């Protein structure tokens, strides 16, 4: 369980972000005890941020192995009173915290938070904090390092690493709040729908009371109970592009924490994805925590810029593509009313492109245990987010291979059981699968395709490509379930133009999406269009990557390609609800 | 009078185009007799083409003065039988032909054809042809060289010079055809309109008979008479975007020449520009004979490409901006059905931007005599072109200054009297004039404005700019005449993009034209929208020119800016006829 550190009367918060000392491991790093003494001949390195692009030459950009972040720490003795904790929101890949020279914590997983307490190794005076980060990826990591001394991603984005998100120090009373959970039942029956919310607070280390406020701070109800309930008639339902967030003050044993919460219902019904009992239609794109020169590092300004562009463009949703995003971005979609598809680090679980099969148990992937710890850690983190309407177990696994069904079912189950809101589960299907062959047809509530008819398939022949896409999508309808496209797009170099289009031209990109959009619009069970990608992003080099991935509607610096004006006009004529 | 040299049973045609010898005058050129001996230490230089960009360094690009083209010539004695003529379709600025060392011809005016006969200095064997070209521009040239050793154009395009169009050698019988003229009267009354055409052939140095064919070569009528007539019931009327061209074989004294001709009526009526008695609406742009690295040189392929793009874009017209275009392009618009506004070299007749006034007679411009010879030479050349529906006496003269009316009336008159079809006359008004102040309000059948509300005026404030444009255009309506915009646009660097537009961005360009187009659409007396410019073109350097003029809808190599897709959608929903 991981609550978002905030400033409360009961808890303090001090950011450690800034320029830290930094050294690339030379192999002999751990041998000598760098985590013991202050790094020598060190380099400077802002935190929070990916370090790959922040220096010059390939030696930083393409480093294999470990790096050492190092910074000094010092708390006021008058604080030992309360509990001292170190929250690392995300260290890409493996983290190893040393204080004063001793290991204190260790973590696997580059995109989710982890904490460690400091009360009993926090010395007096100036303490030597050391965070060593490893970037190696393999068949035991999610995301999955392939075989082709260098990391070779089995995924189409660059392997940005370092202290990707912030490192803070918060405190707490000795017995504290540790995990608040809230769910809602809404009775749309009444012409003025109302709702009953179920609280479930948890403490560790006494009386606990719950206060419920409205948008403006107006209190409206109170109760006591580490597992009580609450009633709200004439309830302001959170809605896509129309967020309403209540707030919640849990006072419990000299400790109080506040939580926003939006009241809405998610439910699949036949070929309809329903939000607050209405037939939604996804409009938006798959995104990437990718900016220059931050790498995958957190970027509050671009977060707001990205959401400003989405509203300008008349979109309503995005998918945390290939990894969970920052907590800040998740809260922002709550405030702004952005429907989010929250997705795990499970990309590259596919060895298809003697031959080893993906789910061979001696020579194939070794990810299921960690895949489970991710599903749990992620749902623990974002369970209370009204923006989250669905979960994505994995992006493009070899889901039509043998071993496939056996791999994923234990993970779907774990997901369906750990979501206090029992939200729809899916996985994003790669090109090649079909209704009959895809283990997703059974395990998933929503069929999410990534199809590229007009690019990989059939490009530059958009007629032949249309025939293919009708044929395949037609078949997908026989499952009687909601199907949305989570990726489709074409690599386009901003600036390349032509009257009779050729591939890579802004005109070819617009035509591609006209064909796909025409076919989408023929099937009432298509409940979503999400283009890949929102914006150009960095990938590993290869002959097929024109200085990265150029499938964005926008450039890496958020300037619109012609296609961005095509979608803005199309999405403006398509409602959040009732499109079918 | 100048007929377009073609291949006829009576006349031969041999192109002299190719790589000629070429030398930049060093001042001492004429002193020594370069036109006498073969140039020494010469350079290579294709003809036909502007020479400025065909070499490296500023020394070619920015040469002040004379250059010497030189090529060898040799005719088969068995030709002396017939008349031998040298037709120079266009030598930019001043031309001076030498044969074997003797001057044979001289010309002023860089954009119209001129010929000279060779029978009596054409030696036997190999003859030394020499064409010396001068690029100097001043208050006595059209276009007008300003005061700010270098040419400073008082016009916004680069001063490309050299043998701009081709040099050929044709022959003729001794008594020959010299100028055919045809006009038409159509009786739209009948439900199957018919027409009577009036021939007017001219010979110099005998029987002459006229044959009339249809599109496919089917003869349909014959007659005799150097000034006879002809009748055609159920006539195929040439029409915008629907050309029908009859042909005409004038056999006369062992000499025959063929001429295409289209039957259509042009007539202004109130606030309506009527073609074949219907209310036309101009759709298109102002263009420039500008390609790389040809300079202003002729370019048959780009001519066809430009016309292909216009049909793709759903345009119907263009203006020979700032100079008459090649004969080939003029014939092409006949074949393809492009309405053309034929315009003279008279740009820069405006000194506004002790102070000298434009039409001061000692210190101002000295162009009226030549301006007249241009009006005559031009109408003599293009009189029979169905594509030509209007004449432009001058682009942006100081038409609201004193002396203005006196300057232009003699030229309007000369124009209105020399057009066998009595076609509408105009001049294109610069920013600043108004209905009351513009000598064009009286002399012109169509008010043609060049306004820049949104750029020079008011940019980046498109609201304030709209208020200005409504205010001014409103007033222009009080004249009860047809008003079309012949220029409006905004400098746009292909590739610069933004969601919240800034000037120079493809998005700002599209918004500019949306505002102007909205206001245009409010006034039923606006009969035309022609954007400036069709494509990016070269200008003299200055702080206000981003590597030339970037106001094109297309780049200099004909690739579309976003705005080119905005117009194509708008023009597709606007008819050639009946828009009002
Ligand atoms: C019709 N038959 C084909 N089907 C396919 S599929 C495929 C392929 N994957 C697709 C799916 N993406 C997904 O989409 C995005 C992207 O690819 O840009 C990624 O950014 C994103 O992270 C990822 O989710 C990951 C990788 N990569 N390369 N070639 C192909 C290919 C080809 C053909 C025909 C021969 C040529 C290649
Ligand atoms: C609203 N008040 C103004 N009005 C005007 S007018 C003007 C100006 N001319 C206009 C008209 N063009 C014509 O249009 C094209 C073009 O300009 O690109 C040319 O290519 C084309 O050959 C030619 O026909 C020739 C030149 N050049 N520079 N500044 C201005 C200016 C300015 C202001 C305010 C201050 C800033 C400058
Ligand atoms: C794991 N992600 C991928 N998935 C796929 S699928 C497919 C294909 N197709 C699919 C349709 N059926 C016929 C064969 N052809 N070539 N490459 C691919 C392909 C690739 C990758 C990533 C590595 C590069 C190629
Ligand atoms: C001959 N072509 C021009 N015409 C014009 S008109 C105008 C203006 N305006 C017009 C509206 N009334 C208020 C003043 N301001 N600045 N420059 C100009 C201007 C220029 C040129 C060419 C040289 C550069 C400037």
């Amino acid at each position: 369980a991981m609550l978002y550190p905030v400033l409360t009367q009961s808890r303090l918060l001090s950011d450690l972000s800034g320029v830290w000392n930094f050294k690339l491991d030379n192999g002999k790093g751990f041998e000598e005890k760098w985590y013991e003494k202050p790094l020598k001949d060190a380099d400077t390195m802002p935190v929070p941020a990916s370090y790959n692009d922040l220096k010059e030459g390939t030696d930083f950009r393409d480093h294999y192995g470990w790096v050492f972040y190092q910074r000094n720490i010092s708390v006021p003795e008058y604080v030992k009173s309360q509990r001292i904790v170190l929250r690392c929101a995300a260290v890409t890949h493996y983290a190893m915290i040393y204080l004063n020279g001793k290991l204190i914590c260790e973590h696997k997983g580059g995109f989710l938070p982890f904490e460690v307490e400091l009360n009993d190794d926090l010395q007096d005076g100036d303490n030597l904090l050391t965070i060593a980060v490893n970037n190696v990826i393999d068949y035991t990591t999610l995301p999955v390092g392939g075989k082709a001394p260098q990391n070779n991603p089995n995924f189409d984005f660059f392997n940005y690493c370092g202290i990707t998100r912030p490192v803070k120090i918060y405190t707490t009373p000795e017995t504290y709040i540790n995990d608040i959970t809230v769910t809602a039942d809404i009775d749309f029956t009444k012409e003025e729908p109302s709702a009953v919310l179920n609280y479930n607070v948890e403490i560790k280390g006494i009386t606990c009371k719950v206060e419920l406020f409205d948008e403006e701070g107006t209190k409206l109800s109170e109760t006591e109970g580490s597992e009580g309930t609450f009633e709200i008639s004439n309830v302001r339902l959170w809605q896509p592009l129309n967020a309403y967030l209540y707030k919640i003050k849990v006072t419990a044993g000299q400790d109080v924490y506040t939580l926003p919460y939006g009241v809405r219902s998610v439910r699949v019904d036949g070929t309809k994805f329903l939000i607050n009992e209405k037939p939604f239609y996804f409009k938006g794109y798959g995104k990437h925590e990718d900016t220059f020169p931050n790498g995958r590092g957190i970027n509050l300004p671009m977060n707001t810029k990205d959401i400003s562009i989405m509203k300008w463009q008349h979109a309503n949703s995005f998918r945390t593509s290939h990894y969970p995003y920052s907590e800040e971005m998740m809260r922002l979609c709550d405030e702004e009313g952005i429907v989010v598809i929250d997705e795990t680090t499970a990309v590259g679980v596919n060895l298809q492109f003697e031959r080893i099969g993906t789910f061979d148990k001696e020579h194939g992937v070794q990810t299921q245990e960690h895949h489970k710890d991710v599903i749990r850690d992620l749902i623990s983190r974002d369970k209370n987010h009204a923006c989250v309407v669905m979960w994505s177990i994995a992006n493009e696994p070899d889901s039509a291979a043998e071993g496939a069904y056996d791999y994923f079912k234990p993970l779907y189950d774990l997901a369906r059981e750990l979501d206090p809101q029992k939200r729809p589960c899916t996985l994003v299907s790669v090109q090649g699968t079909t209704a009959d062959t895809d283990c997703s047809s059974q395990l998933s509530d929503v069929i999410c395709l990534n199809r590229y008819y007009g690019w990989y398939f059939g490009g530059p022949d958009l007629e032949v490509s249309e025939t293919g896409l009708r044929k395949e999508l037609s078949d997908w309808g026989k499952l009687g379930k909601p199907v949305m496209f989570t990726e489709y797009g074409a690599d386009t170099v901003s600036g390349l133009h032509d009257t009779t289009s050729v591939m890579y031209t802004e005109e070819y990109q617009v035509e591609y999406y006209e064909m796909n959009n025409k076919v989408f619009d023929e099937f009432d069970f298509v409940v979503g269009e999400q283009a890949w990608n929102f914006a150009d992003f960095a990938t590993s080099q290869s002959l097929l990557r024109v200085q990265g991935n150029k499938k964005g509607l926008f450039t890496r610096d958020r300037k619109p390609k012609m296609v961005a004006h095509y979608f803005r006009n199309r999405w403006s004529a398509i409602p959040e609800f009732g499109y079918k």
